């Protein structure tokens, strides 16, 4: 899976999150989140092709899948406990992430 198709998963995966009714969905949907996102943070983005991989900007984008990936653990123990309310209260905030990141690199 490409870049593209890995953000079509982590976005198409929010929605199941918070649209749902239920533990079972959310905590599955999270869990795809996460595999695209770690799928994601492999990848070089079009915006920074030309860079250096230690550049700030490459590291940026790396922080920035990091950032994301321990947010989606948060929500993820909060839905295997139950919490399905908090588990997508806490997948509406990591929107921040996906949005803060379009902003610079998209
Ligand atoms: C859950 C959070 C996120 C969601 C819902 C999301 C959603 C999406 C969607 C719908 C697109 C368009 C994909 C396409 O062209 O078909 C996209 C593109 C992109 N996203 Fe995200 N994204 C998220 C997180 C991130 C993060 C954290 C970053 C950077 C760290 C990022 C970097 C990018 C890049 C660089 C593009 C353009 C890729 C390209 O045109 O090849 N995204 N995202
Ligand atoms: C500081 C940082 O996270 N650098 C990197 C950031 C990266 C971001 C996306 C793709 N690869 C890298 C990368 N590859 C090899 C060595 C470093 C990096």
């Amino acid at each position: 899976a490409d870049l593209e198709d890995n953000m079509e998963t982590l976005n198409d995966n929010l929605k199941v999150i918070e649209k749902a009714d239920n533990a079972a969905q959310v905590k599955d949907a999270l869990t795809k989140m996460r595999a695209a996102a770690l799928d994601a943070q492999k990848a070089t983005p079009p915006k920074l092709e030309d860079k250096s991989p230690d550049s700030p900007e490459m590291c940026d984008f790396a922080a920035g899948f990091a950032i994301l990936v321990g947010q989606i653990d948060d929500a993820l123990k909060l839905a295997n406990e139950g919490k399905v309310k908090e588990a997508q209260a806490a997948a509406e905030q990591l929107k921040t992430t996906c949005n803060a990141c379009h902003q610079k690199y998209r």
